[PDB]
C-alpha cells in the first residue's frame, strides 16, 4: 500500500514546564513509529499533556491526552505495529519508546528511560533517544511521585512540541505535488 518513506532522522523538542528536552528519532529504522509521533506533534496532540507515570530509576511516561494512563490514539486512529530492531535496545539513559497493551497495539503514549532495562527489549518499540536537556530529564526524575499511583506529585507537563527536523517532508511533498497535478489536468 501507499506509504511515506522518511529521509533521515527526525528531531523534536518537547517544551516542558521543567525545561526543553530534545529528542532524536530513528526514523529510517522505525518509520511507522516515527511518523505517528511526528504527525501527532505537528497537530498539537501533546500540547498540555502530562507525564502521568514516573518511577525513579526506571521510566517516565506521557502522551495520554486524557491524563488517565489508558487513553490516546495513534495518528491513524487504530493501534499500529511494533517495530523492534536488533540494533536498538534499552541501553543507557534517555531511550525513547512506546507504551502499549500487548503486541502491535501502539497508540500515542510513550516513555523515556532513566537507565538501561534489557527486560523492555522486544516488548516496547524504541524510536529515539534524548540528545539534549539531560539536566531537564534529571529534574523530571527528581519530582516525587505518589507511591500508590506513580503519578508525579507536582505536574510535569508538555506545553508544546516543535518538530525541528521533519524527515517526511520529501514524501509529503511528492504526494501533494502528484495530487495537485492530477486535480489540475486529469480530474
Amino acid at each position: 500500500s501507499s506509504g511515506l518513506v522518511p529521509r533521515g532522522s527526525g528531531y523534536v523538542r518537547l517544551h516542558t514546564n521543567k525545561g526543553d528536552l530534545n529528542l532524536e528519532l530513528h526514523c529510517d529504522l522505525t518509520p511507522k513509529t516515527c511518523e505517528n509521533f511526528i504527525r501527532l506533534c505537528k497537530k498539537h496532540y501533546y500540547d498540555g499533556t502530562i507525564f502521568h507515570r514516573s518511577i525513579r530509576n526506571f521510566v517516565i511516561q506521557g502522551g495520554d491526552p486524557t491524563g488517565t494512563g489508558t487513553g490516546g490514539e495513534s495518528y491513524w486512529g487504530k493501534p499500529f505495529k511494533d517495530e523492534f530492531r536488533p540494533n536498538l535496545s534499552h541501553t543507557g539513559r534517555g531511550i525513547l519508546s512506546m507504551a502499549n497493551s500487548g503486541p502491535n497495539s501502539n497508540r500515542s503514549q510513550f516513555f523515556i528511560t532513566f537507565r538501561s532495562c534489557a527486560y523492555l527489549d522486544k516488548k516496547h518499540t524504541i524510536f529515539g533517544r534524548v540528545v539534549g536537556g539531560f539536566d531537564v530529564l534529571t529534574a523530571m526524575e527528581n519530582v516525587e511521585s505518589d507511591p500508590k499511583t506513580d503519578r508525579p506529585k507536582e505536574e510535569i507537563r508538555i506545553d508544546a512540541t516543535t518538530v525541528f527536523v521533519d524527515p517526511y517532508e520529501e514524501a509529503d511533498a511528492q504526494i501533494a505535488q502528484e495530487r495537485k497535478t492530477q486535480l489540475k489536468v486529469a480530474p
